[PDB]
């Protein structure tokens, strides 16, 4: 008390413009470069995310892991009018920071926070949250959950031909089982985007895995 996440939110509120997502991203990146490192996707990998979002213009995006809402703000600002982001966050303190971050950025109408474990929420998406299929999934939660949640998404019928999975941290901390699985599966077309760990001179990367159907 206070936490790093509360300090990041306060910094944004006092160093960005309300309703200006770009200024929010810049404020978070400045804080995390100059004051305290935090596990936001960051600008380096964020620019790759931007390129992917702009290519596919997804109407419905699922994010696994919100943290402080950096990637939610990053993706939501590039969504077309009426397009929507659902973000799953198990940590209630993170969920509170993310909501306030979205509110400040003026993106609250485009993004909905789902509270709970992804393994509990994913099976509820169709009946409770009126989802048919997902256009894109951003994986950025517990690294050992990338593979089981991907398999659960398929089981629940939430993936379609062309659904884009984009996974953060496939190098550091790394997601070896997920990476081996999607790269070895005929149901995925994979591309690796080499980059750097947020705010650090350390190699990381994103994996894009496009679902091909069964
Ligand atoms: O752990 C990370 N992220 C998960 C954060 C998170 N966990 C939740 C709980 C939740 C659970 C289930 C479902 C939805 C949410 N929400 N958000 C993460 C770590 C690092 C990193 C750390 C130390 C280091 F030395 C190097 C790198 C870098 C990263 O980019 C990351 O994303
Ligand atoms: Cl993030
Ligand atoms: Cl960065
Ligand atoms: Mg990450």
């Amino acid at each position: 008390g206070d936490t790093k996440e509360q300090r990041i939110l306060r910094y944004v509120q006092q160093n960005a413009k309300p309703g200006d997502p770009q200024s929010v991203l810049e404020a978070i990146d400045t804080y995390c470069t100059q004051k305290e490192w935090a596990m936001n996707v960051g600008d380096a990998k964020g620019q790759i995310m931007d390129a992917v979002i702009r290519e596919y213009s997804p109407s419905l995006v699922l994010e696994l892991g919100a943290y402080c809402g950096y990637s939610a703000v990053r993706m939501a600002r590039l969504l077309q009018p009426g397009a929507r982001l659902l973000t799953m966050e198990m940590n209630p303190d993170y969920a509170a920071i993310t909501q306030q971050m979205l509110n400040f950025a003026g993106l609250q109408d485009k993004v909905t926070i789902l509270n709970g474990a992804s393994q509990d929420l994913i099976p509820q998406l169709k009946k409770k949250y009126d989802v048919d299929t997902l256009d894109m999934v951003f994986l950025d939660h517990w690294k050992d959950r990338y593979l089981p949640d991907t398999l659960l998404l398929e089981k629940c019928g939430l993936l379609r031909k062309g659904t884009v999975l984009l996974a953060d941290n496939v190098i550091v901390p790394g997601t070896p089982d997920f990476l081996a699985y999607v790269r070895g599966s005929s149901s995925f077309e994979c591309t690796h985007y080499s980059s750097y760990l947020e705010y650090m001179k350390v190699v990381d990367g994103l994996e894009k895995a496009i679902y091909q159907g069964p």
